[PDB]
């Protein structure tokens, strides 16, 4: 496997979005993960309706739209419904809606997703280099996470209890401290212009590997 992986350089990432007073990170998780595929297919980038998935992949999917939901589900939801929306026709909005899907608009399909193995940071690692981004969990419930600026983040208080839906889009280090390059939704203010790099190979640290998916067109 290559050593590092940043798919940022492989134009499969999108802009970093800003989910606001909705609880909807496990959309964003979603829909960035399903952006890489898009544009490895395709060879079009295009940001995926967040939006799409709050409103519709609801109750039948285990979803609570701006109070929660799972990546996992979402990409069933996809599945299912044949189809999400781009995001440009179907924008966030930061708050429970209609389900207001409609296929003209269709910008990605998703044929079925694949669920790593609890806390195996090396098959995390195979994934991330040979398929592309990995929708993750991550415990993000310390100060220290919100208030990451830059670096590799290590937290002693962390669990591998999941609590907040991210995008593993590469991984690298820096002189042997390991680490996976994280796509936040909190903005690009937040970290390293809305990335966090974290500690890669430390215990499934803040639950990186706990919780990880990948979709495929
Ligand atoms: C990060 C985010 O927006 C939130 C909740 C923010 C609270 C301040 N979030 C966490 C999740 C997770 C953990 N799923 C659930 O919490 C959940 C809740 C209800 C039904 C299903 C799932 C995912 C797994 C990251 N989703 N949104």
């Amino acid at each position: 496997l290559p050593d590092s992986v940043d798919w940022r350089e492989k134009g499969c990432v999108t802009e970093v979005k800003y989910q606001g007073s909705c609880g909807a990170c496990w959309a964003f998780s979603a829909v960035g993960a399903l952006e890489a595929q898009l544009k490895l297919k395709t060879g079009k980038l295009v940001s995926l309706s967040a939006q799409n998935l709050v409103d519709c992949s609801t109750e039948k999917y285990g979803n609570k739209g701006c109070n929660g939901g799972f990546m996992t589900t979402a990409f069933q939801y996809i599945i299912d419904n044949k189809g999400i929306d781009s995001d440009a026709s179907y924008p966030y909005k930061a708050m429970d809606q209609k389900c207001q899907y409609d296929s003209k608009y269709r910008a990605a399909t998703c044929s079925k997703y694949t669920e790593l193995p609890y806390g195996r940071e090396d098959v995390l690692k195979e994934a991330v280099a040979n398929k592309g981004p990995v929708s993750v969990g991550v415990d993000a419930r310390h100060p220290s996470f919100f208030l990451y600026r830059s670096g590799v983040y290590y937290e002693p208080s962390c669990t591998q209890n999941v609590n907040h839906g991210v995008l593993v889009v590469g991984y690298g280090d820096l002189n042997g401290k390991e680490y996976w390059l994280v796509k936040n939704s909190w903005g690009h203010n937040f970290g390293e212009e809305g990335y966090i790099r974290m500690a890669r190979n430390k215990g499934n640290h803040c639950g990186i590997a706990s919780f990880p998916s990948y979709p495929e067109i």
